[PDB]
């Protein structure tokens, strides 16, 4: 229990020394030309990867503070990644080359507040200039193309996306999932989805998403809060005597019921799992009818324990990751579902409240409007989950592109946002300091890449700085070329949220001036 | 079982060394504009805070002494958090200023006691000038202000703390909890509170941190001491047959009865709290059978033990058994029950002549009529609600404090103008002056630190203060010296009171120590 | 749990040092003159070997980086060894050279995407220059010659194998098995072949490679997965009461089910083995239902309600990683042949040249049976012996089907080295690529003369200036004609991987190892 403290300098080094080996390892993977990293598994062949995301997850450092800060600095852009669907290399350079520039900074004496306040000043004239900067993809010719890039030039995975996302809006949700059949096809059918994932690992899955994957399940509904294991032990045994898989959405789910829950997944191999209920307050409860009249079944909260197996709702298949769940095929009438929206329609007509019309139209979306299914084809099973896997990150990038536009790519859209930093009202020195940290951080995506790519940085961000506009850099050809017109771009959300969470993992690192850890 | 004795000061250096690690990690969290401290957490991610709290309770050194000197400061500095609602920190700080300045003077050649002589002495002198500069809070409107003000310029959390302390006094017994509504509501039920903690950790909310709370609960009260297990197996077996928990007061449990409600909660899952029974002689009984009629219940003392028939517990709709208190919200009793029941209290305050049992007399009847006000704080999320409820929390433990003993200028600005009320003190030797000026380097060791946090240097910041006006201090978050009691930078004058009362005490008994003794590892 | 990183040309080194360990160990076996590794068994006399590949598996290295290096190109040069049948020790020499210059001249300044931009350049005009070189065998009596050669010198077995071919087709299967003849001989029986292999390991074949070889099997095949112990159990009780081994062909075993199967043949030897179904989409179907017919047995109307003439019949089944093989069939042949006519009528209807390929595959599946190789002899041991013989033989001689042949001992690649004089570079680092794919090309000659005693920076460059270096023999002839042979596949194949692993070691800028 004994703790060892650094204060100041001496410990913001040594993070800094974690982040240092951190995106040393990361930054290798950067751009087209990007170099391989060999990791070391516990048994086989060693993996050899040119993903910055797989990179990162994998370093582990011995001494307690550099691994702190390769901790915070990984956390960070493995958040990033999970809202962009990218830019977890673009983050953690930045977050390097930040940290190094203020920590070199202030430990000569400068004022840390007035540094990080100016650094966030310049972080935010970049982020007002790069949405100025940022091409609108809104129509489905645009969505198509965006699409066809980032499949790396496969016209039917552009399609099937664009086609989709017509059939279903920007704002509906899109599944990929393995295709029996040898050309990829997509369909609609009856869906919901809502921001609610596991209250603890209960993985079927156990394998790449980290989530479970259930087929022709059952679906609990409970407005109680399901803590007691005689409340819940009819269910199980229920459903188990059916050998269907259970899932549990109550308001929470703990105590005795989550660990008996717990122990049967691991013991007797129980195909059960256990989800809060979305939403809060009232709308808890209305969301959860809605659920129950879409599968079927019936809420609880009936005496929660006299359950008949015809309480239980119908779930085709299910997918809960760790934010959110899926429940795919709805075992309700279509006839019961169609009235449910009617209620919902003539409270519309009745209430004028702002945030209850908002939640209102959300649960008749949920009811009404379907998911799109579109399933990846090929000549083998392997070939039909690579190409799972590439139609995945395709789909995320054409989403980050619908939702904030697109900007070019090799790192020339944080370049094009230098001279926006001249024209900053900065009080004192220190804030014109943070200021040149930003700009100096700015030339380091692009500089990273051509580095890989082989050719001198510094003279290819001169060139592209004091040559014509668009003009950036195309590292695969070694030729500066317009980078939107001849297709090297990258979605702005993810430049966007890289340099967000890198700004704010590196003034976290700037504010520690005291560092706990443990004795070994 | 060996052991290592060190003397004087050659121990008393390695616990200032102690004491200077915990406080340099807590003092880094000091003021609006502090700075960060990571804790390794042993599973997850690493912690960041700003909250000295947290991080005194995360130092624990390798070496023995050390440790001990770390573990008096912050002992002292948590006795002083639980009474006041805050001043960790700064009792932190002021601590480790003055047992640094002693030491020194001392070690020197001066002598220990005449120092602490003229030490408690200034600080006397300090605390009836703080008592007179605190402005008093009393009235609903300067309560709602204080509230707000404290709420971080929330209208409606100060509101609804005006509220509540209106509808059940200064006195009257305030709790917080998560709502389950969007708008957040006060309302007031019955309940009862008394000073009485849980005898072993029985904490079913470990979150919530020491806390034992469950709702729909049997409730045995026993005038004897329960320490067999013959006695209370019936009990047990009554409630688990209902699905109930079990709140067990009696006049002390312990012996193998404890152990048996220890180990078959720890292995198996009884939902069973063991509380001494508050009140000591006579007032044990009679508050005894006050609880008894207020929940319901039947006072065991042919009304013996193992023959509950489950009519003989109280009913309690909602349980919350903290360290240091109790708090049993719903009682089951019948209203003509009770409201018969204070008619017996009265009739005893007519005939009570030693001014002290009607004291106590007073304080039942109170305890039976007198609820509780309980806040439901709301929210869009609830994690959002949960952040809330310990903001209300914090808020209203402020307003508390300040309704208890005023308000004075915060920042540490009050120990600031307190440095000019000691020049004129009666000092007998030299020693008794070394003590004062150890005392008024301390006073000005809060503000500077939160002017070094700030980022400017506190030197010139002090010296501004003192120069300048007596109502012009520093408000280290616009960076401006501005009126901090017109502009809302107060504190309770409870907490920096008691704060510096407990950094002189701490110092104190950290300069007698002559001699330690550890144990060899 | 901790983990300890090198980047760049540091690390490259530790792994360049492991591959160079890795290397010299196989190098000294390479040639006709190949010297002698001696491999220290945990039990018994030490094994005394001249064969690349047995020594090159038996490498392991205690510093992390050097075995990792080390165990890529293990892993790049038994996949080699895998497909063609022979090279492993070639692809280790060249990766080894490749890896070698490519590391000095890039640790010099050098920028390594324009040196493997190049150096495939230059693999890739060998590669043209080589397959412009081989010759093709098609011919029954080139394919015999070929064989007999590669049996060194035995004609029967050539002759056998000849045979083989030429009823079976080059496409055909072939299996070498032991024979209970003091003459060996072949014949043609009914029987399948397709690409899949185990789930999961199930060897009782332990030693002699990772194989399930037990016979008179029971075959149950089902196109829904697998994965329920309650729809498993009665397959495992009718197998058993008739100590019977079961073989399941799914679309995939997994779960509860594929963990019940490995802990019974581990605790009891349940004798079962399960395998994927073969193909993807309606081919698999279709294929599934043909092998069911084939075996006798019906495609899986549950798992719970078997019996047994729900089962197909297996008189023998070899099973190893990448393929099955289903020798003796259950099933009517009067079932057999009607089945074909319906694939025969399909594919009288349908003109699409990608349906009509698998059409066809499956009737040749249905109709033309295996042939199997009884290996003669006069002991046991001689047997196994020639049984191993034969069956590289008839690897080398497929392979040399399928690509034809290369002058053999290095020449081959010796002999593209004048054709790569005529390539337009960009700039200097395709040159400098070009010219490390240059000097690479002399390493598999050289090695062969260094180990025949003779030193080959004379023995190249009395190769190249004049019109081979029979190694065993000691005299410069013919090789071609001689008998001195490779298949062309096994030095395409070797040259490629060597080529891919040293470029894949090139582009490694950080190593992460785990502390010890």
């Amino acid at each position: 229990y004994a703790k060892d403290v650094k204060f100041g300098a001496d410990a913001r080094a040594l993070m800094l020394q974690g982040v240092d080996l951190l995106a040393d390892a990361v930054a290798v993977t950067m751009g087209p030309k990007g170099r391989t990293v060999i990791i070391e598994q516990s048994w086989g062949s060693p993996k050899v990867t040119k993903d910055g995301v797989t990179v990162a997850k994998s370093i582990d450092l011995k001494d307690k503070y550099k691994n702190i800060g390769a901790k915070l600095v990984q956390d960070v852009a493995n958040n990033t990644n999970e809202e962009a669907g990218d830019g977890t290399t673009t983050a953690t350079v930045l977050a390097r080359a930040i940290a190094k520039e203020g920590f070199d900074t202030i430990s000569k004496g400068a004022n840390p507040v007035e540094i990080r306040r100016g650094v966030m000043m310049a972080v935010e004239t970049v982020i007002k200039e790069l949405k100025n900067l940022s091409k609108p993809v809104t129509t489905p010719e645009e969505i198509a193309q965006v699409a066809t890039i980032s499949a790396n030039g496969d016209v039917e995975i552009g399609n099937i996306i664009s086609n989709a996302m017509k059939k279903v809006g920007r704002k509906g949700v899109i599944t990929v999932k393995d295709g029996k059949t040898l050309h990829d096809e997509l369909e609609i059918i009856e869906g919901m989805k809502f921001d609610r994932g596991y209250i603890s690992p209960y993985f079927i899955n156990t394998a790449k998403g980290q989530k479970c994957e259930f087929q022709d399940a059952y679906l609990l509904l409970s407005e109680k809060k399901i803590s007691s294991v005689q409340s819940i032990v009819p269910a199980l045994e229920i459903a188990n005597q059916h050998r269907k898989p259970l899932v549990i959405v109550a308001e929470d789910v703990d105590g005795e019921a989550l660990s008996t829950l717990v122990l049967n997944r691991l013991k007797v191999g129980l195909q059960v799992v256990a989800v809060k209920a979305p939403g809060f307050g009232d709308n808890r409860k209305n969301q959860l009818r809605d659920m129950a009249v879409a599968t079927g079944g019936t809420v609880f909260g009936l005496a929660l324990e006299d359950i008949q197996a015809h309480d239980f709702g119908k779930i085709g298949e299910v997918q809960i990751t760790k934010d959110d769940t899926l429940l795919l095929k709805g075992g309700g009438s279509p006839a019961e579902v169609e009235k449910r929206a009617a209620e919902i329609v003539e409270q519309l007509e009745n209430t004028t409240s702002d945030y209850e019309k908002e939640k209102l139209n959300e649960r008749l979306a949920k009811l009404s409007d379907g998911v799109a299914v579109l399933k990846v084809g090929g000549t083998s099973d392997v070939e039909v989950n690579e190409k799972k896997d590439r139609v995945t990150d395709a789909l995320n990038a054409t989403r980050a592109a619908v939702e904030e536009g697109i900007v070019p790519g090799g790192g020339c859209a944080l370049l094009r946002c230098i001279p926006s930093l001249d024209a900053i009202q900065t009080a004192n020195a220190d804030q014109k300091i943070g200021v040149e940290i930003i700009r100096r951080a700015l030339r380091i995506p692009a500089m990273t890449i051509a580095k890989n790519a082989g050719v001198e940085g510094s003279l290819v961000v001169e060139k592209i700085l004091q040559g014509s506009a668009e003009l950036g850099y195309d590292a695969m050809q070694g030729e500066y070329v317009n980078m939107v017109e001849k297709g090297i771009i990258d979605p702005t959300k993810v430049v966007r949220t890289a340099l967000l969470d890198a700004a704010g993992v590196a003034s976290l690192l700037s504010t520690a001036e005291a560092v706990v850890t443990e004795i070994p």
